[PDB]
């Protein structure tokens, strides 16, 4: 699996929840962050399989763009494990 | 190393603070996240040797977990490099 | 690229953001953690080239440093993509 982490302007985000939606996605954890006196962003994180990660990323440029500056971006990263606290289950 | 992720409730973290000192581990950092309208959490973030990976989230697991909905999950993740910034020595 | 991690004093984050502008690094997120009862600490990441990486590290350290306690750490971690979300370009 892949953690996708989106950083983007703060109105942007019921915008970019509503369209992962859509292609299934909903599980995500939002930060308050300052980007670089500065200006208010809010960082996205979702961690998705391999294989929607394409979708994943296609659906933030395409929703969270504004043509303009500051509209952030996105960095992708390796996950070693995921395991969930419930069940003590691992991996997805 | 390895960086661990957990996202909990926030009323786990001196739970999960106070299992985690009886395997040995301390050092976190602490991030307040809204989980997904969303439910407030906190984000630990542990950078632990790889041999207690496996004791770490299996004490993340037994303590933070309630059974029911919303407890969260582990995110492991590979680190290339850890630097102290006390005397620049690398890795641990 | 890789994506650097500093944990640091909160009134070290102008004499790192200062420094790191004079290797030509300017862009960073910025994040209120709380480090382990607690001191507050900012998160600074920064995503750079490979090359730059180990001025960035030297860098921090040099000015982050008080030669105390609670100087915190600097974590780097492989980036797998990057996307600016303005152009969909991917990778720098
Ligand atoms: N190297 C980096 N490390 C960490 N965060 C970054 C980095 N570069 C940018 N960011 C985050 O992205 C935000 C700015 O995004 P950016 O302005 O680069 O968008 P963009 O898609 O490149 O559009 P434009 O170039 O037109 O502004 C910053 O507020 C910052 O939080
Ligand atoms: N794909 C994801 N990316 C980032 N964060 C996530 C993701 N999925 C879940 N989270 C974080 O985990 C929290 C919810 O955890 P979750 O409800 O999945 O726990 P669980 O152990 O699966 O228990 P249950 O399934 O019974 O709720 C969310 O608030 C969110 O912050
Ligand atoms: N294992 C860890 N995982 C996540 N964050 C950590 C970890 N260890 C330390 N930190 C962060 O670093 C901060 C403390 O840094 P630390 O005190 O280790 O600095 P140092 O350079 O080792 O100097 P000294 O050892 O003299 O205090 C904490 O507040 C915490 O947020
Ligand atoms: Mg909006
Ligand atoms: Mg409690
Ligand atoms: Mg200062």
């Amino acid at each position: 699996m892949k953690k996708i982490d989106a950083i983007i302007k703060p109105f942007k985000l019921d915008d970019v929840r509503e369209a992962l939606a859509e292609v299934g996605i909903t599980g995500m954890t939002v930060t308050e962050v300052k980007g670089f006196d500065f200006l208010p962003k809010v960082k996205i994180e979702i961690v998705v399989p391999d294989d929607i990660v394409d979708t994943c990323v296609d659906t933030i440029i395409r929703t969270a763009q504004t043509g303009k500056i500051g509209d952030g971006k996105i960095f992708v990263f390796d996950v070693a494990r995921v395991i969930r606290i419930r069940t003590g289950e691992e991996d997805d």
